[PDB]
């Protein structure tokens, strides 16, 4: 898979998971997330060969039309695959809280 | 919608469906289906500005992230949304037999 034990090894053009951290109040000016201070969130980035699409007939129709026509390219989108939740603490008045925010992290990527 | 109608009107650098067609024989070396002789499968390319993402946490939380911080860009992927079926014509020896091959046509596109 490209996650982080394939993609952090080396910097590669191709598609791969990228390290990136996001601080709540200083990147995303949310003040209402009190812990944790950010989190490793992490993208997705990077060239796809023409090969690496699939699930999709219109996907692998692209992916053989670009194969033998290269010159005339319609290349492949490095998207997210695995997605993670990240618990946080918010309040309620003076009550600290507890709460899972979905899809937060993701931790493998993909092409189109 | 990023339509045929709205996206045929120019040449536009942001996301966008495109216009192709494709020959089964001469494109893709598919000889099984005699008809019909091509088809206009399209495809989605384009600059993804930062609030053209939805549908998942992480990519508007990734958003967010590049709206605020720029420079630093994680810029969204521009992919299919709307796919179309298509009905061919193939043989079972001298007999001619009709199918419907799925999602083969892209119809409008979105940023990941």
């Amino acid at each position: 898979a490209l996650d982080a034990a394939y993609c952090f090894r080396n910097v590669q053009d191709n598609c791969c998971l990228r390290p990136l951290y996001i601080d709540f109040k200083r990147d995303l000016g949310w003040k209402w997330i009190h812990e944790p201070k950010g989190y490793n969130a992490n993208f997705c980035a990077g060239a796809c060969p023409y090969l690496w699409s699939s699930d999709t007939q219109h996907s692998r129709v692209l992916s053989l039309y670009n194969t033998i026509n290269p010159e005339a390219s319609a290349s492949p989108c490095c998207v997210s695959q695995d997605l993670e939740p990240l618990t946080i603490l918010y309040y309620i008045g003076k009550t600290p809280k507890i709460e899972q925010l979905s899809n937060m992290i993701v931790k493998s990527c993909k092409c189109s």
